[PDB]
């Protein structure tokens, strides 16, 4: 029970943040379809590197229930999909 | 003590994340020199703003010695500026 959950205008930064260099910032989403151990996939309606950045994507996970530090305004879409959401609390 | 130190290919962020839209991406550094409440600024020689952005300045603030989240190989260069670095652990 997660499927497509994407919040807009806001992005919650959890723990391990990595900037993935993928082909087509949209297609980067597939990282969670092959590897079910991710959480927040961030990307703007244009580009995905936090605000700009074409061949990139903004990815981080919450393994511990740490306080979700949220950046605001200059963002776009942030969501989690598939069953890997359950990794949040193992 | 703190001196202007810019480490490349490696971005260190701790607590808070925020990104503002200002032109002349290098000049953004000086907003931390005039307004003391931003510790690490994220920049790239090309566009800044994580990696690409053109006119976006990326900054992050760490008050406590929280788990430092680190980017490697993505060429993100964060820089220390001058006096406010004391609050890194304050």
């Amino acid at each position: 029970f997660c499927h497509s959950s994407f919040y807009h205008d806001t992005d919650f930064l959890g723990e391990e943040l990595d900037i993935v260099a993928a082909k087509s910032h949209e297609a980067c989403q597939k990282l969670c379809t092959n590897a079910v151990r991710c959480q927040f996939f961030t990307y703007t309606p244009a580009q995905a590197s936090c605000n700009e950045g074409k061949g990139k994507c903004y990815l981080k996970l919450s393994s511990n229930g740490s306080p979700t530090k949220i950046l605001h305004g200059r963002g776009g879409i942030s969501g989690y999909t598939l069953r890997l959401c359950k990794m949040d609390n193992e």
